């Protein structure tokens, strides 16, 4: 028993969504990648879902293209681990950077922006 069946504590809502960057160019992105990243994350903990978002961040016609890989886990703890580790992992001839995303905004499907801005 947990000294109670229903109720809530003064605990906060940690972020369980890790965002990988500098993983792989937008060219390697294939139907296989997703799976590869999924099985690779399985190590840390139970992978809830993965979201791949990419876009242009330069006015130039052929500017650079970044890649934002979101990895949602079952719990915050697990996510923290993958981050504390992948936060400086070594990729096959490249460097990996795992940052912590914002759950608050993650509540909705607003990637480009954060939260539904009044206007």
């Amino acid at each position: 028993g947990s000294s109670g069946s229903s109720g809530k504590l003064l605990r906060k809502q940690e972020s369980t969504v890790m965002v990988l960057r500098n993983m792989v160019d937008p060219k390697d992105i294939d139907d296989d990648l997703e799976g590869e990243v999924t099985e690779e994350c399985g190590k840390f903990g139970a992978v809830n879902r993965v979201i791949i978002y990419q876009e242009k961040q330069g006015e130039e016609e052929d500017a650079e293209i970044i890649v934002k890989i979101f990895v949602e886990f079952s719990i915050a703890s697990e996510t923290h681990k993958a981050i504390q580790a992948l936060n400086g992992r070594w990729f096959a001839g490249r460097k990996v950077v795992a940052e912590v995303y914002d759950q608050e905004r993650f509540d909705n499907s607003d990637l480009s922006a954060s939260g539904p801005s009044s206007g």
